[PDB]
């Protein structure tokens, strides 16, 4: 009874699954919001982000030895080494940043929230005063190397002030993932549990039916041995005379 | 305890159905004596 | 089996029982305070 009301137990921790699996349809339907979001935004990265691969040696090095930067590039080039710690403004700088072999490495390490607000706020400013810049003398010809960073250094701002948004969503999610997985964890250990109390009140439960008829045939064998007990001794009395 | 009753009085004479059980068994056992004995002779009369 | 379980939740529901025991000791210790104050005041009035 109590293995089964054990199990009952735990079927009572089962009955917190359907809640859990009720907190699922929460994950889901938040996870794929976020997702959705993420479609929207994640993609074009990814793009940006092979294409940093696809760059040639040959496109950076020649226009790294330049000795004028085209006024097209030098818009684009200055914003996107305020990303790597060295804000600078000088030609100089841009060319000594550029020259370290180490630098074909971080064109993908860089990442959208590592960006300070004000640092941000400072891009849609530059934005605003060079709107036609950017991704249009991309296409127009001005370097095939521009070409992969530019887009790049384009996005990660339509990732900051709004991955704001996305940090209570995931916020959440953590801490929805996290009492659910705890949770889903004792559901998986609960449902071997339970089939562990039922294996052995199976091979427990159903022998005592047979162990309780086993008793009925000793008591029927008895009540044969008893009656026969006093049949011989009926007969013994009866014989007694003779 | 009317719970308990009904537990108690309704599992020990459902165990007096299996123990009815147990005589049709022995009852079966012995029939299936008969059945291969007589058998048995069946197929030893076979060439008689 | 559920026979038992009902009666085993009776036997979860009558640990409620045992919590209204502990209300019982609430009572009777509010209870015995009211009476020692009822008995400090209500007697001379019944002698009126």
């Amino acid at each position: 009874v109590k293995d089964q009301q054990e199990a009952e137990k735990k079927k009572v921790m089962s009955q917190e699954i359907q809640e859990q699996l009720h907190k699922q349809q929460e994950v889901i339907a938040d996870k794929q919001m976020s997702v959705k979001e993420d479609l929207d935004k994640v993609e074009p990265a990814v793009i940006e982000a092979q294409n940093a691969v696809k760059s040639i040696k040959k496109q950076h090095l020649v226009e790294v030895r330049s000795m004028a930067n085209p006024p097209a590039a030098v818009k684009l080039a200055l914003e996107s080494i305020c990303l790597l710690l060295g804000e600078s403004t000088t030609d100089w700088k841009q060319i000594r940043s550029i020259i370290m072999r180490e630098n074909f490495i971080p064109t993908i390490v860089n990442f959208s929230a590592e960006e300070i607000s004000d640092a941000i706020r400072e891009k849609m400013k530059k934005n605003y005063m060079s709107n036609p810049s950017y991704n249009y003398e991309i296409v127009n010809r001005a370097s095939l190397a521009c070409g992969p960073m530019v887009k790049w250094a384009i996005a990660q701002l339509n990732y900051a002030d709004m991955l704001k948004r996305v940090e209570p969503l995931r916020n959440e999610l953590q801490k929805l993932e996290d009492d659910a997985k705890d949770n889903q964890q004792k559901a998986n250990e609960v449902e071997q549990m339970i089939r562990d109390l039922e294996a052995s009140i199976a091979r427990y439960k159903e022998e005592y039916a047979v162990l309780i008829s086993e008793a009925q045939a000793i008591k029927a064998d008895l009540a044969a041995v008893e009656a026969k007990v006093n049949r011989s001794t009926a007969l013994l009395k009866s014989l007694s005379a003779e």
